[PDB]
Formats: C-alpha cells, structure tokens, sequence
C-alpha cells in the first residue's frame, strides 16, 4: 500500500533516501501484533486510534493522557494516519503523570505490568513495548528493561534528548532492548539527539507529526518521537514474519538504510529505520 501526503518520518522510514512524501507499506500493516505505549497514557478516543487503542494500566489517579505525550507517540506506533503500524493493536500503559515525570519505582512497575499482561492478550504475531521516556543511569531501570525483553517483548526505548552520550541514561544504556536515536528530516542527527555505542538504530524524531490529546495534532521533536517509529516498524516486521521479538532490534539495524546520516560522531551506528518494502 501508500500513504500519499504522509508525515515524513513514515515516508522516510519506507525510502532510501529523505524528501518524499509518500510512506510505502505492506497493507498487512502491523495486524496481529500488539505494542504497548509506556508513558502519560493514550486518549484511545482519538478518532486515529479507529478503536485500536485502549488503556490497560495506570499508575495515577486517572488513565486518560492529560499530557498528550502517550497520545502522540502511539499515533506514531499505529495511528492511521501518522503511524508505521496501521492495523496494530496499542496498549496504553501510564507510568508519568500529566506532567511527564514519573518515578523510577513507577516506570520499573509499569515495565513488569507488561511482561505479564501481555499473556493476557491475543497477539498471534508478537508484542512491542515503545518507551519515550528516561532519566539518569539507574541499574534497576535498566534490569525491568532488559526483564520486559527476555520476557518476549520487542522493547524499543529512547536514547535521550541531552545531545550526549546514552550511556548515562537509562533504560537507554540498557544493552539487551533497542535504544533510538533521533534524526531530523534532512538525514542529520538531531541537535539533541544522545549518542554513543549503546545505540542501535535511528528513527525520525524531529518535528514529528502525530496524534494529540483533545482529538488533536501537533508536531514536536524528540528521541521520544523516533522510537514508536521503530517500534511501530518492528510489530509491523513481526505482522510479516520477518522477524521475532528477540531479533526485531538486530533485524532492523541489519535491514536499515547504512551511512546516511550526517553529524554521527565516532562510535555510534549510522543506521536510520527502514522497513525495505518493495511494491
């Protein structure tokens, strides 16, 4: 399938080279896999969630995304317009409060909440865990990461926004899940875009347009924004078969566009997403 006029991190992910426009896709699109979107919540009444999404957990007062971060990261797993994964399932898991912080207990639960609801679920064609968020380095952040992907999830989290290296900063230093870095729609590293070897792919994350809370969009930019791309492409590569979830990470750093990106220092892949479908 196509997606004309689709928001540039979805064409860029579907091209070999940045400018177009147009997001190639197979239209098996992510159906049967399920991704569980880990921060403020989702407001599954977006009319781009077409009923996909739905909370399943919350660590507050109240599931309802009160901070649009949830709600924009899953549009980009699999809304229908701004998602990589059109037909996935989204499963809402709110581990920071309305103002995106959230304590490194609560993150750590909401992480374990997923390695055991998932046996809850109908995924016949595996599950992915997107996290758009982080802190410091913190070892046990880093153990419920690597715990929620031996337990058989596809876990991709962000690199991190402080333009350093993720090794000082968790679960982005985690090794055994996907850390994602952040490109801008020029093919250069985004200004505030972490670094380093912990990283294993990059995914469009400046200026990124996706779903918001009150039925609303917005663009915005962040390593927060470039993992439910690869997220999103990971249970979309799952729906085909091509990889599992132990492998998805490996499989996308070994399918990716090579070399493309620009201001990548020393040390750190240049390996930007790409779900290499052909017509």
């Amino acid at each position: 399938a196509a997606q004309t006029n689709a928001p540039w991190g979805l064409a860029r992910i579907s091209s070999t080279s940045p400018g177009t426009s147009t997001y190639y896709y197979d239209e098996s699109a992510g159906q049967g896999s399920c991704v569980y979107v880990i921060d403020t919540g989702i407001e599954a009444s977006h009319p781009e969630f077409e009923g996909r999404a739905q909370m399943v957990k919350t660590y507050y007062y109240s599931s309802r995304d009160g901070n649009g971060h949830g709600t924009h990261c899953a549009g980009t797993v699999g809304s229908r317009t701004y998602g990589v994964a059109k037909k996935t399932q989204l499963f809402g898991v709110k581990v920071l409060d309305d103002n995106g912080s959230g304590q490194y207990s609560t993150i750590i639960a909401g992480m374990d909440f997923v390695a055991s609801d998932k046996n809850n679920r109908n995924c016949p064609k595996g599950v992915v865990a997107s996290l758009s968020l982080g802190g410091g380095y913190s070892s046990s952040v880093n153990s419920a990461a690597a715990r929620l992907q031996s337990s058989g999830v596809m876990v991709a989290v962000a690199a991190g926004n402080n333009n350093a290296d993720a090794r000082n900063y968790s679960p982005a230093s985690e090794p055994s899940v996907c850390t994602v870095g952040a490109s801008d729609r020029y093919d250069r590293r985004s200004s505030f875009s972490n670094y380093g070897s912990v990283l294993d792919i990059f995914g469009p994350g400046t200026s990124i347009l996706s779903t918001w809370i009150g039925g609303s969009t917005r663009s915005i930019s962040g390593t927060s924004m470039a993992t439910p791309h690869v997220a999103g492409l990971a249970a979309y590569l799952m729906t085909l078969g091509k990889t599992t979830a132990a492998s998805a990470c490996r499989y996308i750093a070994d399918t990716a566009n090579k070399g493309d990106l620009s201001n990548i220092p020393f040390g750190t892949v240049n390996l930007l997403a790409y779900n290499n479908y052909q017509a």
